[PDB]
């Protein structure tokens, strides 16, 4: 499938993930967050969402894969709220960290976000 952002026709897979992952930026993230082809609950990206997205993206660029959910929770506890837990991650990202957060962060696959 395609996602057109700022004139660029970006390739998605059939789960909505950005295959042209190197083209991601904050406007692409917004487009992905609002992409109702791939979610029935489009998201507003609050400061809390953006802390998670930035961590996930940085992890993927450094380490080459999505982080496990364990690591996302470890970050959410320090940088979002100390009581963060899986319920809170799903409040932010209703389809979960793999299907929503990794997708919005522009990873090409959710592989490893478990």
């Amino acid at each position: 499938p395609e996602l057109e952002v700022k004139g660029k026709k970006l390739r998605l897979d059939e789960d909505g993930f950005l295959q042209d992952w190197e083209e991601w930026d904050e406007e692409v993230a917004e487009a992905l967050a609002k992409d109702t082809r791939f979610s029935p609950q489009p998201i507003e990206l609050t400061e809390e969402h953006w802390k998670i997205i930035r961590y996930l993206r940085d992890y993927f660029i450094k380490y080459g894969v999505a982080p496990p959910v364990r690591m996302l929770v470890k970050h959410c506890k320090k940088e979002v709220r100390p009581d963060c837990n899986l319920q809170y991650i799903y409040k932010l990202f209703p389809q979960g960290p793999a299907k929503d957060a990794c997708r919005i962060a522009g990873l090409p696959k959710p592989t490893g976000c478990v």
